[PDB]
C-alpha cells in the first residue's frame, strides 16, 4: 500500500520532512561549509521526506557549500557473481561471452544501497568511479580528484578514493544508516596489518580504449570480512558495528537527530586510525 | 542471495544473454523501424546477465536506429493527490518546499519497476513534461512522442499514448501482468460510458526558471475510470479482462522472452478493441 507507507512516515516524522528542516539538523550535527561528507542513508528512517532523495542531496549541498563535496558508495548491481566459474560449463561460458561490461554512465549502483547513491550519482555534474566492484560517486568541488582513476587492484587501500577522503580531510556521515554500513572501515581493514588476512580474487568485465575486456581483480574481502573477527566479536554481531560502537565510546564521532533519522558524523581520518588500531590490537595478540 | 540466484536460474534454465532476448523478441514479431512502449517484470525473465541495460540493448538490436522505445515513468516522489487533506501546517509544508518536477532528476515511480529508470538515463532519451504520468522514450521517435504533454487529459487526444497510436506503435508486455498496460488509460480516456471517475490534483512544475504549483485534471488512473462492478468478474483486474478479451479476439501475439510469458500487440487495434470493450460493458443499451 502506496498510501498506508505515506501516513507511516509522516507519523514517523511528524509532519513532512523540508529541504531546510534537513539543513538545519545537519548543520546542528557539525557539518559546516567546505566539509567533503560520504554519507550512509536509510531514507525513511528520516521520516516522509518532502521531495525525496533529491531533498536530501540539496540540503547536503546546502551546508557544505559550492567548495565542498558529497560521497556515496555505489558498487554495480548486476555485476557477475564472484562465483560465476561454479556454474555448468555452458552457463559460465554465457557469462563470459555475453556480459556486459561495467559502465560508470548507467550501471546501476548495489541495491542494498537504497535510493541515496543512485540519485547522486545521476545528479548533474556527479561524478562516478570506474571501478566494476566497489565504485564509489561524488558531487561537488572536490569531486573529479576524490574519483578519480579508482585503483584497479586493492581498490580499498592506500591509492584509493576512500584514501583521499581521509588526506582531504573529509566526514563520514551515517544519515539513518546503522553502525555497520561505515564503508571507510573497508579501508581500514586495506591497512590493517594482522594475521590471517582475506583476499578475493574475481573477474569482471570493463570497457577500456572502447572495447570490453574481462579483467582480474585482486581486494580483501570485503564481503565477510577482511580477518576472522571471531575472538574479538561475539557471534551475531557485525564486526564494523562493534568497531564504531567502540569508536563512539572513545569520544570519535557526534550523534543527533536529522528528521527522525538517528544521524552519526564522524571526522574520517580519526575513524580509520582508530578502525586500524583496534584490528591490529585485537587480532594480533603480540 | 545465492539462492536467489539459483531460483532465477533454474527459472531460465541458465543466464539470459542479450543475443537469446532479442532472439526472442523477433520470434514475438517485434521488427526493425518499430515503436514500442513496454512494460516488464525482470524475474520473470529469469537470470538476466546484466540486468535492465540487458533488456534495454537487446530491443535496440531488434527495432534498430529507426525504431523506437517507450515506458511509462511517473514520478515517484510527487506530493500526494490528497495532500490537500493533511492539517494545514504539513500542506503548507509541502506548498513552501516540495521541489519541482524535474524531467531529468525526478525517480520513474517504484511500481514500474528498474526498466523506465535505466531507459530515461540512456543517452538521447527523452522525458516527457508531465509531472505525475510522464513517459520517456528512446530513439528516431522519441523528441516528437514525446513533446509537449497536454497538461490536462494527459491520456487523452494529442497526448503520447495518442501519438503511438497514430504512429502504428506497438505495446509488448515483457513478463508483466495484463493489468500494467498504460495504454487501456487512452482507451478510458476516449471511452463514452456514464459515471466515468476523474482526479483533480495540484503539483509543481517549473515555467520559465520559476517553480509554480499547478492544477491538473486527468481520469482516475489510480482507482479505474469507470466502476467496473458490473462488468468484470470478483476479484478480477479490469485491464486484465480487457486484454485477455482482446487476446482471445484475435489481437495481439503471445510467446515466451526468456522464461517470461510475453505479449505484443499492435497499439492501434488494442485501443480501439478496449473502447468498445468498455462501451458495450458499461452502457449495455
Ligand atoms: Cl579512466
Amino acid at each position: 500500500d502506496d498510501k498506508m507507507d505515506e501516513t507511516e512516515l509522516l507519523r514517523r516524522s511528524d509532519g513532512p520532512v523540508t529541504r531546510d528542516r534537513i539543513r538545519h539538523d545537519l548543520a546542528a550535527l557539525g557539518l559546516v561549509p567546505g566539509d567533503t561528507v560520504m554519507f550512509h542513508t536509510r531514507l525513511s528512517a528520516i521520516g516522509y521526506v518532502s521531495g525525496g532523495p533529491q531533498t536530501v542531496i540539496d540540503a547536503l549541498l546546502d551546508v557544505v557549500g559550492p567548495t565542498g563535496t558529497l560521497l556515496v558508495t555505489c558498487g554495480w548491481n548486476d555485476a557477475p557473481p564472484y562465483d560465476f566459474t561454479d556454474w555448468p560449463p555452458a552457463w559460465q561460458e554465457a557469462v563470459r561471452a555475453h556480459h556486459p561490461a561495467f559502465d560508470p554512465r548507467t550501471s546501476e549502483a548495489e541495491h542494498a544501497n537504497g535510493r541515496l547513491p543512485e540519485a547522486l550519482r545521476r545528479r548533474p555534474g556527479a561524478v562516478r568511479s570506474r571501478h566494476p566492484d566497489v565504485s564509489l560517486a561524488a558531487l561537488g568541488a572536490s569531486a573529479p580528484a576524490l574519483m578519480d582513476a579508482h585503483p584497479w587492484d586493492d581498490p580499498h587501500g592506500p591509492g584509493s578514493p576512500l584514501a583521499r577522503l581521509v588526506a582531504l580531510g573529509g566526514r563520514v556521515l551515517l544519515l539513518g544508516a546503522p553502525r555497520d554500513t561505515m564503508t571507510l572501515l573497508h579501508h581500514a581493514e586495506a591497512l590493517a596489518q594482522a594475521p590471517g588476512k582475506r583476499f578475493v580474487t574475481y573477474e569482471q568485465p570493463i570497457e577500456v580504449a572502447g572495447e570490453r575486456v574481462w579483467r582480474t581483480f585482486r581486494d580483501i574481502d570485503s564481503e565477510h570480512g577482511a580477518f576472522d573477527y571471531s575472538s574479538a566479536v561475539p557471534e551475531g554481531q557485525d564486526p564494523f558495528a562493534v568497531i564504531v560502537g567502540s569508536m563512539l565510546a572513545a569520544g570519535i564521532g557526534r550523534e543527533g537527530f536529522v528528521g527522525a533519522a538517528r544521524s552519526r558524523l564522524f571526522d574520517a581520518a580519526p575513524a580509520v586510525e582508530f578502525g586500524v588500531r583496534w584490528i591490529e590490537e585485537h587480532l594480533n595478540r603480540d
